[PDB]
């Protein structure tokens, strides 16, 4: 059984995948219902890097402070998968601790449109980093549950995380489509299964880790 470490009032918890990397799970609060989001958590040998921040400041700061006592080593960066709340909520956090905050230049351009502080706007259709040795390529497959989200892909791994793109098993609709593409969205994860031939798990942005299956799933709920 895979390792959960939470906080006091379980509004955190990390789940390790494997020995470097974690998912990140934060509950917010919404008309008086929890909202959990997702994100990961890659243990390099030059630091903590995140895929996502969360909801807002407060929790930002806790999970940083959290991964930090853990690990034993500061988080340098952050990758912002698009520019809603649940992903780019903490970016004042990640600004003010010096933490480099990384996007596509349309998602800087958006979250500055809706008066969050700017990412770094660096990441162009595919970009490879590294980070002490762990590798780290994001993608852009194009318009679906928003015009600029990325995925994020773990070439050592096999794992990719979907984020808002890809519903989990649980989703039974789609969700927030105020500021989706419903009509590209498919052609958007088409785009991902022709480019990851052979995964091995998927992160969706809410809900359970799963597989390729969720890709699939994503498909049916776009009939
Ligand atoms: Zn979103
Ligand atoms: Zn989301």
């Amino acid at each position: 059984e895979k390792t959960v470490i939470k906080n006091e009032t379980g509004t955190i918890s990390i789940s390790q995948l494997n020995k470097n990397v974690w998912v990140h799970t934060e509950l917010g609060s919404f008309d008086g219902e929890a909202v959990p989001s997702n994100g990961l958590v890659l243990n390099t040998s030059k630091g903590l890097v995140l895929v996502d921040s969360s909801w807002d400041d407060k929790l930002t700061k806790e999970l940083i402070e959290m991964v930090e006592k853990k690990f034993q080593k500061r988080v340098t960066d952050v990758i912002i998968t698009h520019a809603h709340a649940d992903r780019i909520g903490g970016i004042k956090t990640l600004k003010e601790r010096g933490i480099k905050a990384h996007s596509t230049a349309l998602t800087a351009e958006l979250a500055k449109k809706n008066g969050y502080e700017e990412p770094l706007g660096d990441l162009q259709t595919v970009t490879n980093l590294k980070f002490g040795n762990m590798k780290v390529e994001t993608f852009y497959p194009g318009k679906g549950h928003t015009e600029d989200n990325i995925v994020v892909w773990l070439p050592q791994y096999n794992i990719l995380v979907g984020g808002c793109l890809v519903k989990s098993t649980s989703a039974k609709d789609l969700g927030n489509v105020a500021d989706a593409y419903v009509n590209e969205w498919s052609t958007s994860i088409e785009n991902v299964l022709k480019r990851y031939r052979n995964i091995n798990a998927v992160v969706p942005g809410h809900g359970e880790v799963g597989d390729k299956g969720l890709l699939l799933h994503t498909l049916d709920l776009l009939k």
